[PDB]
């Protein structure tokens, strides 16, 4: 008779409902990030919602405030370890244990692993369909106070339609990426469009907050080799992953994919050790001085980690590093400009005017570093939508004659 | 007959008027920073102003915009070396050459030295009264295209009156400084008041953008020894200096004082190598989320380097590091609050809400790191002036109920 691989752990295996029962009112509960959200325990949570608690997450709910905690993404794990951001309960989704009793955090390492390593109570949701992902991404099963068994497809993303605006942006981004570059970029039409114009590039590498289908396609086609990387050569390094079922199969037990916790991956000093960084991110608006506002609302994005500034700062120390803010020139169905004379009332600046590098729209490329305020205004106006250039120019004139 | 110590260089020695004559229209001219501004050449410049040119400086003229170039202070030298910020002419004030033909940049190393090492044309203003200051702060006299001799007291500062608001702030700052701390702080009533409450501290060290009379007083009294520093032990490290004639005598040929260029001193990665950093800076306003606006206008300050964020970021990586934004709770003769519901229209954020640490007023201390937006608002309100708390609270309520 074959081995019952769950046998030894039977004592701690409980239903989702039984597990979440041990959360207490007023506690902060951290969940595995993004695609690795523990679906069975979350369902049990809403079921007992009546009785209950603060959920700590980094998602844009209603895309893609009182309790929001501004923090740099790379700083979250130390803040957790120092009890500055206290987590009473970590509900993490995990892969099946290996022979040594280690489970992988699969597609969600990020702060999810640090949370599990620090929380007073740890619930591990072991999903047969959570892939086993390499890197510093394991936890021994003995650390789990409760184990909830599951079998369900993790959250996936379909790739969005690329329009001609996104195509134009992508093509401009590709222009800035030379052979051997190490990339950080996200998901959505813009980054996908950028990757589509990289098929002629050679030996690109990945050191990124996350990647998805578009990156894997360039691995399979031989463009992204990691072969010229100066840190973790030959490896795709990330802190979390999300994409199609195909991405999740490609990464499963794939030693060329390594996840590490966010305090490693997103640390500007670690990012900087990768030569030729090109970081690509989007934002909601940028003012004529170069201040960048990037928030969940308006983003049309599932993950709101605020991790982009980590990469702007890391790229700035990378040998021949570049960061790009790649955005549609307009918003709200073309009725609003993302290049604004003044940021919106009460908006939170997320990347400082003193650190912004390249800005890219469908109308072209601006490099702001080293430009005066006049020069910056003029440079951004030329890549703004034509319908907004007149009003932007008059603010320019009011300010600088 | 004794040696004419100028003799060998006679060929390049010219009047101030003759020297500046070789600047050409449309050129960018960099001047030694702050107290080391080359006074003779500047006078000659205004005299020929008729014929003439962009002066690159980091001063707040009319305290203590089109051509302003937003940049992190520590990044300026590389931007100069990469011709991203091109300097056609460097007019630097220097000490008399030593026996080896090396002049010191005296009290202005900062970007002044990097400018002199990169500019197409270099005018050295050798002042008998510019002190010889140690550190990476020399240039061989053969690099000077013209030499202008001078003998005049460099710009000095009188220490300002400390009021009870400043005293209260200083006392709160001192509370946050433990024995063995390495300090960065500026000039003005607030930092002076802070230093006045540090007389009972032991083995403090200095790694600072600049220092002045207040720091030297604590050296002379045995509090600031540098003895517990983990970088440059026993030394006061800075990038520029300004104070009374007394400070300038104390530093002259004093090997315990070392200046280095700003790309060394202000680099967050170098700052971070000093354990127990305490960085103290002021700003114009801070909003209820923690965004910090610090500009020249309203600052009542001579130097507008924007260097403070370098130290917020460096302190964040220092072992047990702290940064403090120390400000009067009010402005404009008590008619305005520096703790605001929303930053001023068009204001430039200089330190991100995600990185602010401590905020200190005459009404107390707030630590914002790890606090939610609600918690941050409440924490800042409690240290706002009582006359503004009601209106701040109603914005709090409109936002978070
Ligand atoms: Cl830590
Ligand atoms: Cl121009
Ligand atoms: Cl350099
Ligand atoms: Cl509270």
């Amino acid at each position: 008779a074959m081995k019952d691989v769950l046998a030894e752990y039977a004592s701690r295996i409980v239903s989702a409902e039984e597990a979440v029962k041990h959360i207490k009112n007023g506690e902060r509960v951290a969940l595995s990030h993004a695609a690795g959200v523990p679906q069975s325990c979350v369902d049990a949570l809403v079921q007992q919602a009546d009785l209950f608690v603060e959920i700590y997450h980094m998602l844009c709910l209603g895309e893609g405030r009182a309790d929001f905690i501004p923090v740099f993404f790379y700083e979250v794990p130390s803040m957790i370890r120092k009890d500055i951001l206290h987590i009473d309960v970590a509900i993490v989704q995990l892969s099946m244990p290996d022979e040594n009793g280690y489970c992988s955090f699969g597609v969600s390492c990020d702060y999810s692993k640090p949370a599990a390593e620090s929380a007073h109570l740890v619930i591990g949701e072991i999903n047969r369909q959570m892939p086993y992902v390499h890197g510093d991404n394991l936890i021994h099963i003995s650390k789990l106070d409760y184990i909830v068994m599951a079998d369900y497809p993790i959250y996936s993303l379909a790739k969005p339609k690329i329009g001609e605006v996104e195509e134009a942006i992508g093509r401009n981004c590709a222009e800035l990426i030379e052979d051997g570059a190490t990339l950080q970029l996200g998901i959505g039409a813009i980054p996908d469009a950028a990757l589509l114009f990289l098929k002629d590039k050679k030996d690109l590498g990945i050191h990124t907050e996350m990647f998805s289908d578009g990156v894997v396609e360039l691995v399979r086609s031989g463009v992204i080799t990691g072969k010229k990387k100066t840190l973790h050569p030959g490896k795709m390094v990330a802190t979390f992953l999300m994409g199609s079922e195909d991405v999740y199969h490609f990464i499963d037990k794939n030693p060329d994919v390594e996840l590490y916790p966010v305090d490693y991956v997103n640390d500007p000093r670690v990012i900087a050790q990768n030569d030729n960084m090109v970081s690509i991110n989007s934002c909601i608006e940028i003012d004529l001085m170069g201040q960048v506002v990037s928030e969940c609302i308006g983003s049309k994005q599932f993950s709101g980690t605020g991790g982009q500034v980590d990469y702007v700062r890391g790229a700035a120390w990378s040998k021949n590093g570049k960061s790009i803010m790649a955005i549609p020139s307009t918003a709200k169905n073309g009725t609003a400009s993302r290049i604004v004379p003044i940021i919106a009332e009460g908006a939170a600046v997320t990347t400082l005017r003193n650190e912004v590098d390249y800005v890219v729209t469908e109308y072209g490329i601006a490099q702001l570093k080293g430009k005066s305020l006049r020069q910056r205004a003029e440079a951004l106006i030329a890549i703004a939508h034509p319908d907004f250039r007149e009003e932007l120019t008059k603010h320019l004139r009011k300010r600088f004659g």
